[PDB]
């Protein structure tokens, strides 16, 4: 048995109509503690096993969001109280210096393993910090044990980029005069992960001496996998450019008979078909 | 001005009819020295900026190749002579213990900055060294800085792969009874550069209420992009499954007018087609 104690509280926030807000608010304790917030663009988002809460009011409409919310804790041992006040102006009424939005985050797709740079580059006086979220929930990149880092431009550097790292991305400036969202972007991790196999096969013909008939072999897979051509021993395909997916052999004045062999070939296996002419 | 003195020199050999039986020898000095080695199945391979060679036998044939063999170094100061000896055996006549070939390496594709490992796994008594070979030159893990190295297994483990490491390999096992060489395999390096395009685009179309009309969208590119569909700002297509290359909308019964875009996108690049429907 222990009482509830916050590891991080809600602040006190300034809105824009139209923009977002967001509060946080988790606790931690011996047995667990469960955190309540107190209409359809108010939504609330937990984790750590539902210790942790975020309220976001979304789209912001002025002066009806203009209120105090309390995030409560409820426990064996008891409960605690913790408030945040929300203020929200429009457009037409911002402080000079107030957050913008110069260049946003936008719709990536990212390779797994590789680098995703979520850019966000924001105006304001004084300067606004940057903070980032990923669906609806904070990013932490000191939990990321290094992988993940803010440049000093703000943007989110998300290094050996894995399958949990797609989602929703929007970047936060946050100064004295208030907090600006942006326009959301979608970050994609892509897997390749299937082994080649042939689409079209090559055919077997008969033919008079010269004799013109070109063989189609067509793979797919992904990766791609590239498409040569053999007759045995001897590969007739050229390294220095060797067609992905599609090769079709030409074969143009032909006397004897010989049987030829395409191989499809990727990261994830070989496959081979061959095609005999008489 | 300074003589030529030897880095490596060239040891004796033993060999198996058939096989492959490889002799290296560079030196060094102020000028550099030009190494040479004293038939169709004799071949030299230069390195260094020709102050080392390789000569290499393929295939041996016993008793001709069984002679002595020298590498000298013109210098303008002066010259060296270094001896090597050949011996080849046939198949009918190698000892218990001479190495053997258990598994040796496979054409293999890895795509770039991913690991390679060359398998190579050989018998023989005393248990044989693993040398490997890259082009018919030798390859030196030390030289690497620790992103090549060989494993306990003989294995050659290539992390990081890049576009130099492509070429043909083959594992070498080494004991005193003699020295056998593997079938080669060739590894190929893949980069995935081509930003993404549409080989199909979608049809606009006229359509009376009900209405049904199928909506082809088909993009290419190296990797292969995702193709998703939206009206606008909702997107039609489900995250969870994504196609990639091809997505087809299927729209069964239609009321009013609208205008459809197909978004293909991969990690080179993010394009736009609209279809609309009248
Ligand atoms: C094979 O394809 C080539 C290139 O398109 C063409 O010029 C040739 O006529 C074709 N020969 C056939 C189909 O026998
Ligand atoms: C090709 O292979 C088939 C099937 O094994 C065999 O029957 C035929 O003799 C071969 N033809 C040639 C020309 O090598
Ligand atoms: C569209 O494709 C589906 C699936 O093949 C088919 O069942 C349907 O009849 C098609 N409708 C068209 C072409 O209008
Ligand atoms: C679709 O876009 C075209 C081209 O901009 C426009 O002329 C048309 O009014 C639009 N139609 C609909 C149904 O939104
Ligand atoms: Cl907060
Ligand atoms: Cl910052
Ligand atoms: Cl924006
Ligand atoms: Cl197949
Ligand atoms: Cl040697
Ligand atoms: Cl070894
Ligand atoms: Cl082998
Ligand atoms: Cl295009």
């Amino acid at each position: 048995e222990e009482p509830p104690r916050f590891i991080k509280e809600p602040k006190d926030q300034i809105g824009v109509s139209g923009g977002v807000a967001s509060f946080v608010c988790q606790a931690t304790g011996d047995p667990k503690p469960r955190v309540t917030w107190n209409s359809q663009r108010f939504e609330t988002i937990e984790f750590d096993e539902s210790a942790g809460a975020v309220l976001r009011i979304q789209p912001l409409r002025t002066p009806r969001d203009e209120n105090v919310y309390e995030c409560v804790a409820q426990n064996s041992v008891g409960e605690i109280t913790v408030h945040a006040k929300l203020t929200v102006l429009r457009e037409d009424q911002l402080p000079s210096g107030f957050p913008n939005i110069d260049m946003g985050p936008q719709l990536k797709v990212v390779e797994r393993t590789r680098t995703a740079t979520m850019l966000c580059a924001a105006s304001g006086n004084p300067d606004p910090e940057i903070t980032w979220f990923k669906d609806f929930l904070p990013v932490d990149p000191s939990a990321s044990n290094g992988r993940i880092k803010q440049l000093r431009s703000g943007a989110l550097q998300i290094e050996s980029s894995e399958e949990t790292d797609q989602g929703k991305y929007e970047c936060v400036a946050t100064n004295s005069a208030g907090v600006r969202y942006s326009s959301p972007a979608n970050l994609y991790v892509r897997v390749q992960n299937v082994a080649p196999r042939f689409s079209i096969l090559p055919m077997s013909h008969e033919i008079m001496p010269g004799g013109n008939v070109n063989i189609t072999c067509v793979a797919v897979g992904s990766p791609m996998p590239y498409v040569k051509w053999m007759q045995g021993a001897e590969d007739l395909t050229p390294e220095d450019d060797m067609p992905v997916g599609r090769n079709v052999l030409e074969l143009t004045d032909v006397k004897d008979s010989a049987n030829y062999t395409c191989v499809a070939m990727s990261s994830l296996g070989v496959i081979e078909a061959v095609a005999q002419i008489t």
